[PDB]
C-alpha cells in the first residue's frame, strides 16, 4: 500500500494552465494546492489497486490537509511517496486516508493527508463555476472522475448535475489571500455540500490569527460547501 517516484518533473505550462483556471497567480513557485494535482496519478494508482472494493470513479473527497514546509519551484523535479492508511467505517461508506510526501532533494517540502469516501451578508469574494471551467480543471489537473464532467455518470452516482472537484474549489478560494501566505503554511479543508454546476458561490473570510478562516457558501440557500483554515507554522 505504498507508491514511490524518485524524480517527477514539473511541467511549467501545466502549472500556468492550473493557475489560469483556478484564478491563482502563476509565479516561480507552484501554488500551495498544485501538488495535489501533480501527485494525483500516484494517489490513484494506490486507490485503484486496493485489494478490497473501492472505486476511484465516483469517489468522494471529504477532507484535505496540506502542510507546506517550503515552496516548490516550478523548475523543481520532485520525489513522491504515497501510503494509504486508516480505513474506517463511516455511515455513508468506507473512509481512507492517503498520505503524500513531496520532496525536493533530500528534504520534504510538502505534506498532505487526503480523505476519500467510497459509498457503501456580502461575501469577501465570488466564484463563478460553470461546467466548462470544470471540464477544463479536469483536463489540467488530471482528475477525470466523471461526476465532475459527464452528467449521465453524475446521476448514476447520486447527483442531479455534474459537481465541482473539491480541490478546484479549495484552490479558487485562495486567490486574493495567497500573496500574503508565508512560505511555511498549513491549509486544512472540510468539504460539505457539493457545488452543483453552474453555480455562484460566496466566500467568507475572517482573519483568525495568525492566518485565515474561510467558509464557502451557496449564495441562494446559504448552505456551506466547505470551511477551512490557513495557518503559518
Ligand atoms: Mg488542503
Amino acid at each position: 500500500r505504498t507508491v514511490t517516484v524518485e524524480e517527477l518533473p514539473i511541467d511549467p505550462a501545466n502549472v500556468a494552465a492550473y493557475a489560469a483556471v483556478t484564478g491563482l497567480r502563476y509565479g516561480n513557485q507552484v501554488p500551495l494546492t498544485y501538488p495535489f494535482a501533480l501527485t494525483f496519478p500516484s494517489v490513484m494508482s494506490l486507490v485503484t489497486g486496493f485489494d478490497f472494493p473501492f472505486a476511484a470513479m465516483g469517489a468522494i473527497h471529504t477532507e484535505n490537509h496540506i502542510t507546506q514546509y517550503r515552496p516548490i519551484a516550478v523548475t523543481d523535479a520532485v520525489g513522491v511517496r504515497v501510503r494509504a492508511e486508516n480505513l474506517r467505517e463511516h455511515r455513508r461508506g468506507l473512509l481512507v486516508d492517503l498520505v503524500t510526501n513531496v520532496s525536493v532533494g533530500n528534504d520534504v517540502a510538502w505534506h498532505q493527508v487526503t480523505t476519500f469516501l467510497h459509498q457503501q451578508p456580502p461575501p469577501a469574494a465570488v466564484l463563478r463555476i460553470t461546467p466548462a471551467k470544470i471540464r477544463r480543471y479536469a483536463a489540467v489537473g488530471g482528475d477525470h472522475n466523471p461526476i465532475h464532467t459527464n452528467p449521465i455518470a453524475a446521476k448514476l452516482f447520486g447527483f442531479p448535475t455534474v459537481i465541482a472537484h473539491g480541490m478546484f474549489t479549495a484552490a479558487a478560494v485562495l486567490a486574493n489571500i495567497e500573496a500574503r501566505f508565508p512560505d511555511a503554511v498549513r491549509y486544512s479543508v472540510r468539504f460539505a455540500k457539493p457545488v452543483l454546476l453552474p453555480a455562484t458561490a460566496g466566500l467568507y473570510v475572517a482573519e483568525g490569527d495568525g492566518g485565515w478562516d474561510l467558509t464557502l457558501r451557496n449564495m441562494a440557500k446559504g448552505y456551506p460547501h466547505l470551511t477551512a483554515t490557513v495557518r503559518g507554522l
